[PDB]
């Protein structure tokens, strides 16, 4: 139950995994933002072409 | 009936005018072909975009 026990190693490994997860999530999030923005733009141009009925 | 004749000169002028108009028709035809080529490129692009979705 000490601050430097086996629990401490387990929990700081958990925290490091959490921070790596957050970093990877942010990177993939900006990538997804760019991709989805391009897809929504594509939807806009196809709607504009469909407007020419 | 001869070349100096007014009717012969009139029909010569008529054929010259219609040949100039045929040149104009060729110009309009190639412009139409270019515009149709662009339109078909856009149609194929639209087909590709709809296939992606």
């Amino acid at each position: 139950l000490a601050d430097d026990g086996i629990i401490d190693n387990a929990q700081d490994n958990v925290n490091a995994t959490l921070k790596s997860l957050t970093k990877q999530y942010l990177s993939v999030s900006n990538s997804i933002d760019e991709t989805v923005a391009r897809y929504k733009a594509q939807f806009t141009q196809l709607d504009t072409m469909m407007s020419k009925l």
